[PDB]
């Protein structure tokens, strides 16, 4: 009960988009980054983490091997790791801590 206000308009979809999961190993990561055409760069210096050993990049990181591309890996990181979150659901005494 606290007045809030928020919202949001980014009305962008892509064709094609490689699966992308936890599970997946250094191999996939460098396909879902060239996927979306990145970066020459960013697609070997990501390309070589695992699917978590990437996610757990922040932005700042991203941003720091992916110069200034990074901002938008990010961007599109995190709108996965959402939508991967709430894909198996059978949580084990796991979910958010305080609301």
């Amino acid at each position: 009960g606290s007045s809030g206000s928020s919202g949001f308009r980014v009305e962008r979809s892509q064709p094609a988009s490689q699966p992308l999961t936890y599970e997946s190993g250094p191999d996939e990561v460098r396909a879902w980054l060239e996927a979306k055409a990145f970066s020459p760069r960013i697609v070997e210096n990501l390309g070589i983490l695992t699917g978590p050993q990437l996610f757990s990049l922040n932005k700042e990181e991203l941003k720091k091997v992916c110069g200034e591309e990074g901002v938008r890996v990010y961007s599109q990181l995190t709108m996965q790791k959402a939508f991967l979150e709430k894909q198996q659901s059978g949580s084990e005494l796991s979910g958010p801590s305080s609301g």
